């Protein structure tokens, strides 16, 4: 598990590499103090790997965890008052999912290296002032939304992450392949980059099913009708679309018409858990452009009848 360590290795962002570059420099030569930090991600974008650069870049140590993980104060206490020292660089990914707890103590943290902490059980125990020292942390979230309350208020730097270009994720599926042990054209890879979707997670994790159907065969070579084939095989249209999402679609488009449905009813049809169908699959079908959301229902945009080669309606 290789990744860039440098923030020039690092294949994206360039908007926030830049503005990163900025923040730190600056800091190398004022202090290694890099303001609170808080990446904000479309869902299911890669930030831990930025934050290892982040902190190689700034010459530190990188604590990384979930905002989940963080599962009672003691834990976060722990790790801010022992396993970090000066500089270090503590990520709270998922950041938006902590303990109402366990935030109201990031928080003293945060703002002035301070944490108090409930020592002992019961009527029987007293509070004790923890004080750390200076760290700087780095929140990420899937859900950028203000869904951060004025957690948001003690951040120094507050960037975004776009999705990456196919361009991009090809330059990613092939330098992360080509280093791995397979060999691929950069046609191949840059038609696996297409069919992902932005991400760099499922760009390799695609790329994955493909290396794992060709070259079975034939060793030393992807070329794009290789890969073609594969992903051909795999249910990929050139739209990125998994075999499912378009069943999804069809469905919507012959079982109910199209018309407002419902995502009662449709999961329910569909044969399918609605959360499931809501949470994994429409996302990139509403991205996409061939669903939409409607007080009435759910329902299909022209270009998805379009798309699943139908004669869009009236
Ligand atoms: N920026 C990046 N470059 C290469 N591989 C990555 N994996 C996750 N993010 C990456
Ligand atoms: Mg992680």
């Amino acid at each position: 598990a290789l990744r860039p360590k440098t923030l020039d290795e690092y294949i994206g962002q360039e908007r926030l590499k830049q503005k990163l570059r900025v923040y730190l420099e600056a800091a190398k030569a004022r202090k290694e103090p890099l303001e609170h930090l808080l990446l904000f991600g479309p869902p299911g974008l890669g930030k831990t790997t930025l934050a290892h650069v982040i902190a190689h870049e700034l010459g530190v140590n990188l604590r990384v965890t979930s905002g989940p993980a963080i599962e009672k104060p003691g834990d976060l206490a722990a790790i801010l008052a022992n396993s970090l020292e000066e500089g270090d660089i503590l990520f709270i990914d998922e950041i938006h999912r902590l303990s109402r707890q366990a935030e109201e103590h990031l928080y003293p943290a945060m703002e002035d290296f301070v944490m108090d902490i409930v020592i002992g059980q019961g009527p029987a125990a007293r509070t004790i002032r923890l004080e750390l020292p200076r760290f700087t942390l780095i929140g990420a979230t899937t859900r950028p939304g203000l869904i951060t309350a004025p957690l948001l208020s003690r951040f120094g730097i507050v960037e975004h992450l776009e999705y990456y270009t196919p361009e991009e994720l090809a330059q990613g599926v092939m330098r992360d392949a080509r280093l791995l042990g397979v060999r691929i054209t950069e046609e191949a890879a840059l038609e696996i980059g297409r069919r992902s979707r932005g991400t760099m997670r499922v760009a390799k994790r695609l790329f994955r099913r493909v290396r794992d159907f060709a070259q079975v065969a034939g060793e030393e070579v992807i070329t794009r009708e290789r890969a073609l084939e594969a992903l051909a095989a795999l249910g990929l249209d050139e739209l990125g679309l998994e075999k499912r999402d378009r069943e999804i679609l069809e469905v919507l488009i012959l079982r109910f018409g199209g018309g407002p449905v419902g995502l009662a009813t449709l999961a329910t049809a569909l044969s399918e858990d609605p959360g499931t169908l809501e949470e994994v699959h429409e996302p990139y079908l509403i991205r996409q452009g061939l669903l939409k959301r409607t007080p009435r229902g759910r329902v299909p945009t022209e270009l998805a009848y379009r798309h699943l080669g139908y004669p869009p309606p009236v």
